[PDB]
């Protein structure tokens, strides 16, 4: 048994009368004829409440804390990527639509992206034979990342699809600290460690990656470039 709280947009939500034993108070919420539920550690009907549509969606209700603002959340089933949020506050809502925009070229490697806005932002991911690089559209760039221990490394794409990759290494101790310099013209990565060239990252034509290592003097490519297969691999030469 509950008590109903007035929301903003004409929105009701149920808090109970009293907390569990841990202190804190169940929440249930109907919402288009969905109806969530959650806990919070207020009494007054703020707090987050979840819930699931028919079509495999992940619904996220958050009341501020002052019950002057609703924020309502559909995700797609991994219950991360964001779909729609609508903000009411101050007898006003907000419902925005993330655009969307796949592209897949001739040996069906993709790049998908989700959460378009008008600001130029989004999410972003390269779909690759083999594994799935993530990352965000910002100014209408695409930028992927892979991280590892402190090294980050970088994939951009411009918006006319220009492809160019950095490394940052945060790392204090020059022992171990990443370094690496992008040459345009082979559309290659080579690393350096302690004044040691180690490896040579080629993105290929063919939307690959291999790796191939350099010799003790840091000097000369030795063995073969390795074609990448999974995004293990990919950190393994970042470490």
């Amino acid at each position: 048994n509950s008590v109903s709280v007035d929301l903003p947009g004409s929105m009701k939500v149920l808090v109970s009368k009293s907390s569990n034993a841990d202190g804190k108070y169940d929440l249930i919420a109907t919402v288009d004829a969905l109806e969530l539920s959650g806990t919070s550690d207020k009494n007054n009907g703020s707090g987050v409440l979840e819930g699931v549509k028919a079509d495999a969606s992940k619904v996220k209700l958050t009341i501020s804390d002052d019950l002057g603002q609703t924020t309502l959340e559909v995700f797609k089933s991994d219950g991360s990527t964001l779909v729609s949020k609508k903000v009411t506050s101050g007898g006003s809502s907000t419902e925005e639509k993330g655009g969307e925009k796949i592209i897949t070229r001739a040996d069906g490697t993709r790049l998908e992206y989700t959460g378009i806005k008008s600001d130029g932002s989004g999410k972003a991911k390269e779909v690759l034979k083999g594994y799935v690089l993530e990352g965000t559209l910002t100014a209408e760039k695409t930028t992927l990342v892979v991280k590892e221990g402190t090294v980050t490394l970088s994939k951009n794409i411009s918006k006319s699809g220009e492809v160019s990759v950095e490394l940052n290494d945060t790392d204090s101790s020059a022992a171990t600290k990443k370094t690496a310099a992008w040459n345009s013209g082979t559309s290659t990565l080579t690393i350096t460690v302690n004044s040691k060239k180690t490896k040579d990252l080629v993105f290929t034509s063919s939307n690959t990656i291999t790796v191939q290592q350099y010799d003790s003097n840091g000097t000369s490519l030795e063995g073969s470039a390795v074609e990448i297969t999974k995004l293990d691999e990919i950190k393994n030469a970042l470490k």
